[PDB]
């Protein structure tokens, strides 16, 4: 039994992150505990691009442009939806999940997930930095994982 | 720690909207609302493509044609849905935006959602430059600044 | 400003786990949960000592006799407490937090806390890998971090 | 991974037993069930010294005077609290709880516990020998499997 | 199986009592209580020591003083609380039966409790010297009783 | 009679702090105004030693190392304690008291408390930065005026 | 980006404080607080001057008094005003704070509002040095904020 698992060292890659402006007051502590563990899992804060797009709609493309670069070995998308009081909010949300799984599958390299959706802001705030944890870490953390796991089964 | 973001200049960028006629009384509100943040940030009325399509389903066919144009830097597209009695809504509001998002993906061009999904009348007035704002004006200054944020990640 | 942080890297530190025998379904979750979670940040399987007492009351007395051993860097204790039908839970949780607080004082030596303790046997089984992730893996994590902390603050 | 554990084989262990006189209708029951379990378990019944205590708030210090034996392998804590009208009940509780771990903890010794805290008579019947167990015995089984433990960890 | 146990003499035994001026209708009751116990038992007059305290929260530091006497026994301790509109009642009990069981275990030498903790005037009247007994004649019996088998274990 | 009492300047005076990186979103509220408050009262930045610990249970062990540097006046703990589901939160928050209390009296060194204990975390926002004021504000506050009690009572 | 802020040391700054009689057992509560604060931030106490008025309508005119004089750095405002049965209250209220904000516009002069405005004696009685703190130390301190803030500004 061949068995392939990837272990949580972070020395030597280059990771991209795709974040939201639109909530930013949520979005920024997601994005500091992304970073956070990609640093304190041995990265280097250099091998780290950032890239800001003014919504969620917009992150699946500026997601495919980040990683069809050669040097990015993951991709970690950030943002936060919060239902309001119009359908809006499940037809955003179904687009960027679909943009990103297909995304993901066509170019063969890890897209890690790391969006809240919530029905309430006591759930949103509940999730980025508070007694249910931080959604950029956990991103961060699979997103280690999947490109340590690419690199052995490659 | 490489930083990509827009500015929110429209110098010299050309722009493609699509609009519905359906429901025009609301549509016509949110297109002045998109040409006058184009126009008061810099951009010129002149470097304008206005395409009229009969209804929201025709948005996507016609919105591809405009984004494979070479001279087009953002497409934003327009429209207003409005619950009725039958599940027409829901059919209708998932193929426009699952549209929409794959034509972005596939031509890898910035094409801004500013189409009102509402239940009620009274949601769609709200949100056609009345109290919760104007859709058209969001829709412009996120292809504003996803035009800039292209031009120089490239 | 001098600040000091410890990394996640478990490269040359060595561990010790106390693990009671009561509620063992979940317990060993617990303790795979911890050696998972050891092994995958860059420890040695062969660097971790793992001792077993018959229930949880008898946790900080074998926890005591391993942290005063010299090779030992940290000391994880792991254990699974349901509530039932007298207050006996209420005594025997008290006594197992008090003493293995007091005992970390005295040795100066970090021993971290990755004790269950649930109402009911559907949160106990919530928190041992299931929806609510796994408290041994927590608890080693912690425990990496504070050696490596201590480490750096000596 | 170096594991360590305790046989169940009571051969060449000495034990001391604490018990209360208060309730002793039942604490005799408790008793019976501690020296069976030690004999049955192939000790011996010439190895075994008993201590009986006026009431449950003492047994800490007649317990102290028995393990600061150099001869005594393990102790065991054998008392019945039934919660009445007063808090006398919770004071006595935590008493004598807290001490018997402090005590442990000191003389790095085993102490197993063996006190039965019943909100009602019926439960306190139901655990001394009757459908749920008799806690007398679970007592004994936990000091020999210690003393064993600390045998070989010595 | 070696039994230890004490007799019910009180012949040569020089006792301690420390009794709080609070309370003191039902205080004097308890202090007459117990120190009938130990006259009837065989005991002098002579050889009983009286400290009174303003208070319960001094009780345990004038028992220090007492127990800390070459020529003491044993030390019985007696006070009244009964709850009142604040939770006064509920620390002040709490740090007088922490402080006389530490006490006792750090001096080595039997400390009885007969301090009342009564919710209500009724059950504090009830339990000194009335249809549930008296609590100074129970703390002294077990007085008592313990330094005879203190004696008998030295 | 003598009256003594601390002064508010906090020049030439040197804190640590221990910060808990549970909850870190309003950790790091709490961190930057027990910052701001010795700063803006006269302290240098660079005379303040930070230490990161991964949770609230893991305070008092590193705060024992702090304090018992030569070189430090004062020691400032800060965590947050948001109740869950389980009785978690009792245990932890009992335990995190009891060790920073016994450990300020066994060193002699002040150590002020600044770990918020909530039950909702609506509470806890509201104590962090928010209409009910700053924990850590107040802590830092508390410690200048300790530390300056202590050197005139000195 | 120029930044100001006011330190909070109190040397050299002169102050004057104008309160009120009625209410007087809340009003020297206050005036306490204020004082206090004043001294222990590092002020003289002969640099203080205090006018005592009837009531709390007569504050702003003896406020203006004060502050038109060259050798007053900052001027403090205390009263204590509690809702009756008639809109008096209303009246009075508005017009203290009206005179108050145009007096501190036309003179350039700080004047900072320590005035109480409760429904009920209880809300009074808490925040005049009560669980909800002192508001003549809070007027104190933003006066002496400010009087450093103008200081660095001019």
């Amino acid at each position: 039994m061949q068995i392939y698992e990837g272990k949580l060292t972070a020395e030597g890659l280059r990771f991209g992150i795709v974040a939201s402006r639109f909530n930013h007051a949520l979005v920024d502590r997601l994005v500091e505990g992304a970073i956070d563990c990609i640093v304190r899992h041995g990265g280097r804060e250099e091998d780290i691009t950032l890239v800001r797009v003014p919504g969620s709609w917009e992150i699946p493309v500026a997601a495919g442009e980040l990683a069809r670069k050669e040097d990015i070995d993951a991709v970690i998308a950030i943002g936060v939806l919060i239902r309001g009081a119009t359908p809006h909010f499940d037809y955003i949300a179904s687009e960027v999940s679909k943009g990103l799984a297909n995304l993901s599958l066509e170019l063969r390299k890890p897209i890690t997930f790391g969006v809240i959706t919530a029905d309430t802001l006591e759930q949103a705030i509940e999730r980025a930095g508070t007694k249910h944890g931080n959604k950029g870490w956990e991103a961060a953390l699979s997103a280690i994982e999947m490109a340590n796991l690419f690199k052995s089964l490659r």
